[PDB]
């Protein structure tokens, strides 16, 4: 993705958007308690911590774009990932508005403390303004989707989240973009059954993770992936997608079912129009992250991707014989054969991608967990959070009124690091007075629960 054109938005009549003076995030009573290196990313120009130049970090994912038609290895990517998805008989009929705003099995109700976006944003109307979970009402929706049509700006957002010294002293902040209620809506119906599939069916036939249940999910991986591991991540996937990438999903949807005129979704998510405070830019390339189906879009041409590169570099490779699942840039997977994932990056280099790779059982990581087989059932696999990243979200929070929740949430995380481990936690937890006014679940108990859900 490229910025292609930035102004002054006064210039084109659009109001500044007013987003936050400072973070969310403060220090909890756990601060002391606990070691930590991460901080609030920075959220304005002006922050003392800053070694680098704000806008210009905020704004440099935008690497550029690859000028490429859709190549011979893409084109059998795209069939053999097709082929995979046709078996789960997506719908490609609309999903009905009520169920695509207000939730149906397989896609949660649209968030209503989310940003409502362009215009809302600029006129005092929220989400809670137009819709109600009380009483479903759609007739006020319908209003400002006819009032206010599709295709509207994006706005920018810089994300209020806690990041190591070296993003926060790069500026090295993400971006979050808010489609317009009016799109995001238009979207969930136009691919709210999609949605729902990928979302029911985690796993190496959509190939993608979105919406699993680590706790869960965690034990099926490896009965799916049973050769040699394959995995990576990569530097700032979604702003380096070049717009191919976006042609190759559009040719998806299309062997799907989606009529051209049902892909064109797509081409607002390709090439967007966005408001950053008192700015307006358009952008060629690059997956807007936050926007309608970032997550699954970014996972499904990662599926397209990865077996583009092993057709390109293995010539004579067998993609029946691959399995993978993506969850948007995060990458495991296995092939029969050992395969060499540093040549798959540097021909991704060619396709405008930074993709950053014996990877085991033991060292491979998916959403930032490792998988640890348990001891005594050895066919049930623990997720596995690193003690290090639980001990950094419990040092802050954005409201220490849900300091029950945030504990509890971070305690189902723990528990997987051990007896030992999560008692060490659990002590010192209780060495803050607040640390004993929680109701903090018994490790037996937790493990119980967890062997019980299988």
């Amino acid at each position: 993705g490229e910025i292609e054109f930035i102004e002054s938005s006064k210039d084109a009549g659009f109001p500044v958007i007013n987003t936050p003076s400072k973070t969310k995030l403060e220090p909890s009573v756990f601060h002391q308690v606990f070691e930590g290196n991460k901080e609030p990313a920075v959220l304005r120009s002006g922050d003392p911590r800053l070694k680098a130049n704000f806008e210009e970090a905020i704004f440099s994912k935008y690497i550029g774009n690859v000028n490429t038609h859709v190549d011979e290895y893409m084109l059998e990517a795209v069939d053999h990932y097709a082929g995979q998805l046709a078996t789960l008989d997506i719908s490609t009929e609309p999903m009905k508005l009520e169920d695509a705003v207000y939730g149906t099995e397989g896609l949660e109700a649209l968030d209503l403390t989310t940003s409502a976006g362009y215009p809302y944003v600029a006129l005092g109307i929220k989400k809670r303004d137009i819709l109600s979970k009380k009483t479903k009402d759609l007739t006020k929706l319908k209003e400002c989707m006819d009032k206010y049509g599709l295709n509207l700006p994006m706005v920018t957002y810089v994300k209020d989240e806690l990041r190591s010294i070296e993003k926060v002293a790069k500026g090295k902040s993400r971006l979050i973009e808010a489609s317009s209620l009016n799109d995001s809506v238009a979207m969930r119906q136009t691919f709210g059954n999609l949605y729902k599939t990928f979302h029911l069916n985690p796993g190496v036939v959509t190939g993608s993770a979105v919406g699993c249940d680590p706790d869960l999910f965690w034990s099926k991986i490896p009965v799916m992936l049973d050769g040699h591991l394959i995995a990576f991540d990569y530097s700032g996937y979604d702003a380096s997608l070049s717009p191919v990438w976006f042609a190759c999903l559009k040719m998806i949807l299309e062997k799907l079912g989606y009529t051209h005129k049902e892909t064109n979704y797509i081409d607002y998510l390709c090439n967007s129009h966005h408001l950053y405070r008192d700015k307006h830019y358009f952008v060629r390339g690059g997956m807007p992250s936050g926007c309608s189906g970032t997550s699954i879009f970014n996972s499904m041409i990662n599926n397209i991707i990865i077996r583009t590169l092993m057709l390109k570099v293995y010539k004579g490779i067998d993609l029946d014989q691959f399995r993978m699942i993506a969850y948007g840039d995060d990458v495991i997977a296995s092939y029969p054969w050992p395969i060499d994932a540093s040549l798959l990056a540097e021909a991704g280099k060619g396709y405008g991608l930074i993709m950053t790779p014996e990877v085991t059982w033991t060292n491979v990581t998916f959403l930032k967990r490792y998988f640890r087989a348990d001891e005594q059932y050895p066919f049930l696999v623990h997720p596995v959070m690193p003690m290090k990243d639980i001990h950094e979200s419990i040092r802050w929070t954005k409201d220490p009124k849900n300091t029950q929740d945030h504990v509890r949430s971070l305690c189902l995380l723990a528990w997987h690091n051990g007896e030992h481990e999560y008692e060490e936690f659990i002590r010192k937890i209780r060495s803050v007075p607040v640390g004993r006014c929680l109701t903090l679940p018994a490790f037996s108990t937790l493990r119980r629960k967890w062997l019980d859900s299988f």
